[PDB]
């Protein structure tokens, strides 16, 4: 399920980790972080950064796109749609 998450960088960054999924996925959102306030979710899959696709881009390339944006990042993400029932 897709959405656009704008996050303003704080004094200690955005407050999430980025690593390869089972693409690059969000992990370990820090409580009280800009990422948490922006509604980013653990296991969100990053499909674009600042309007640019991350297709076939490696981990370092995705991280660099995020850093190049300076004090803000706009992530297009797909939530993991696996429900525990």
């Amino acid at each position: 399920s897709p959405r656009v998450v704008v996050i303003k960088k704080g004094s200690n960054g955005y407050g999430f980790y980025l690593r390869a999924g089972p693409g690059q996925i969000i992990k370990d959102i820090e409580p009280g972080s800009p990422a948490e306030a922006a509604g980013l979710k653990n296991n969100d899959l990053v499909v674009a950064v600042n309007g640019k696709s991350v297709e076939a881009l490696d981990h370092d390339g995705v991280v660099e796109m995020i850093r190049k944006g300076g004090d803000q990042t706009t992530l297009l993400v797909l939530d993991k749609q696996e429900a525990k029932l």
